[PDB]
């Protein structure tokens, strides 16, 4: 789409939650779905960044539910 900057997707799993801001890629699903979301206050609140994504470079982290 005329090239777009970084973007984050909040994925959902039967018992997990992932926050990722890619850089030329998309949200890789595994056992649930995902939604559109610029970034995440918790992503930075616990991780930091990323980069290694099959189709592109990303930046963010992953973690279980609230438990």
């Amino acid at each position: 789409g005329s090239h777009t900057p970084d973007e984050s997707f909040l994925c959902y799993q039967p018992d997990q939650v992932c926050c990722f801001i890619c850089r030329g890629a998309a949200p890789l699903p595994s056992e649930g779905e995902c939604n559109p979301h610029p970034t995440a206050p918790w992503c930075r609140e616990g991780a930091v960044e990323w980069v290694p994504y099959s189709t592109g470079q990303c930046r963010t982290t992953c973690i279980p539910y609230v438990e």
